[PDB]
């Protein structure tokens, strides 16, 4: 039709469709982007298990991408059309109460995590572009951009004090326990213990800088071999990347006194914190949804080449095939899979 | 050669004995108590929670007292000196106190007071890092209770600032520690969460800015998102100990908030990471090393508190049964205690 695009929909539990809907038009005076290149996360596969209810149906997944801002607002000054630019998965105001403070995961005003109609369509509606768009420097790959590693690295490293010569353990070998196994190298820690059951993403892990792998298929052996490699005091950092009880659970025994537990990722359920054993220990256990204030700073050092993150991404389709990019992630362990999706569909 | 000491018997048994004066055994003191009090803990002992506890061990771990003997590898105290005494002993030198992590250190350290302070003598390892000389312009009722849990394992740890708001979840006796001491860095809301209307009194008396009654929770909680604009605290500090503390904590804690918890726990609780991943909380835990201890000495100077008024109740050491009397049913005598050494001699 006429005014329309492509896009990707949830529909209802176990249902998502590449349909036809209205292109987004601006909406408020604060842009509209052409979606170049996208991907999915975790989280999109949740939404359309039915895990995320909050979703409404015909909503447009996804909230990663980079892309060409077609459209702007009267009210937008440091963006135009034509600029190729990164969408960061938060949405901030740069104004409110929780703004102000940079944690733009809680901004008050059509903000925090929304992507409302997300990235997997070829256009985008982009709310408060001059706090959501990043111009893209010329020096990185597309894939690398599309992973801007902000969930991983503030969530993940940062909350967890990631220091030199600690010891960071990271429970979970899939795509955002790599990401943060790749910014956690920013701070030299001397030991990187990559904990996993599957065989395939720990030796993939040892490739990405991990210093060694830990199989927690025997859990009760698993801890014995962290204590075994941290002197007997176990990890300072036990960074949570899978979001269930069984994983919480591991982090809370290999912990050392002063160490943290920084979780990453969503809990479906409550976890037991067995507070009986740690009141005495002297550790921390955060939480986090990504912000993406530090995103500049990410941008800076990766310019540089300190991390080459385009090392996540190991499957390309074309947007018209996204069916077959969420069939590839949701099996990655038979596909050794994240997937980047180009937009073959749009014209200039 | 003998003194007396208030010794744990047998689970539901304490009593006051005569026992061997502690003489020195590492060159690495002996202190002569002046005036000394109970914790909490001291009843967990008694009641056998604490199982770790020898029997006939000397109980109590606060006091201030009197320098008798030093050891030839003592050289900052000396005999005569009037000095605080920490709970934890710190040998200085290991993986941990290198850290100034006290409560974790690996020889003869942490939390220990071996036979502890509720005797006319001590003995005390480490006494270079253990002692503190005392201050002039402080009572003895200020020293003893040197405070630090509340403020390390709560103010600190809870990221206590100006402006922000607190809740106190527990109006005992830490929780008052930590609401004094909160105080020294000018948080905008101070609010005491308790079950006892007269503890909520003494809390608002202390410089608590608020009070809320517990007895219906979701009152409460629904209070207090009332005062902090729908957006909940900034700190919670736990200072009970209980899984429905540790759950109306982190019900009320706000974005970017911490839930710090100095209370000792006997049960694991429920942890609601299903509501709480995406509100970047922080939960933090701990036991006190008495490492602010000096710091907490100079923040008395600028007399924006007066910690002596955790005092409520005065007994000598010979009627120290009553003592524990009193403070075991705290709630029916409005009631820290001071025991004051009136068997040694001088
Ligand atoms: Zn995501
Ligand atoms: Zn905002
Ligand atoms: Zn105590
Ligand atoms: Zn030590």
């Amino acid at each position: 039709a006429m005014g329309s695009m492509k896009a990707y929909t949830y529909v209802k539990p176990g249902l998502a469709s590449f349909v036809d809907v209205d292109k987004p038009v601006i909406r408020k005076p604060t842009a509209i982007v052409r979606i170049v290149k996208t991907t999915i996360c975790g989280t999109d596969l949740h939404i359309i298990k039915g895990d995320v209810p909050t979703c409404q149906s015909g909503t447009i997944l996804g909230h990663e991408g980079i892309g060409i801002v077609e459209e702007v607002g009267e009210g937008v000054s440091n963006f135009k059309k034509g600029d190729k630019v990164l969408i960061s998965c938060v949405c901030a105001c740069g104004k409110c109460y929780y703004c102000k403070k940079g944690i733009y995961a809680h901004c008050e005003d059509e903000g925090g995590w929304i992507f409302i109609d997300g990235m997997q369509a070829e256009y985008l509606r982009v709310p408060h572009a001059d706090n959501t768009l990043y111009h893209t420097p010329e020096d990185l790959s597309d894939e690398a951009l599309v992973m801007l590693l902000p969930t991983g690295y503030e969530i993940g490293v940062l909350k967890g004090k990631v220091e030199p010569g600690c010891s960071v353990a990271i429970i979970g070998s899939g795509p955002v326990g790599l990401a943060a196994l790749l910014t956690a190298q920013f701070y030299s820690p001397a030991k990187l213990i990559m904990v996993d059951l599957d065989d395939n993403r720990l030796e993939t892990a040892l490739s990405f800088g991990a210093t060694h792998k830990v199989n927690s298929s025997d859990p009760e052996k698993a801890i014995k071999e962290i204590y075994d490699l941290t002197d007997g005091r176990g990890v300072d950092v036990a960074i949570e990347a899978v979001g269930i009880p069984a994983t919480f659970d591991f982090c809370q025994k290999i912990i050392g006194v002063d160490g943290t537990v920084a979780n990453c990722g969503v809990h479906g359920k409550p976890v037991e914190f067995d507070l009986d054993k740690l009141w005495i220990r002297n550790i921390n256990v955060t939480t986090g949804l990504v912000s993406t204030n530090t995103t500049p700073q990410l941008l800076k050092a990766l310019e540089s080449h300190k991390i080459e993150p385009e090392k996540l991404v190991t499957h390309y389709f074309k947007l018209s095939e996204i069916e077959k990019a969420y069939e590839v992630f949701s099996k990655a362990a038979d596909h050794h899979a994240k997937v980047i999706i180009e937009n073959d569909i749009s014209e200039a």
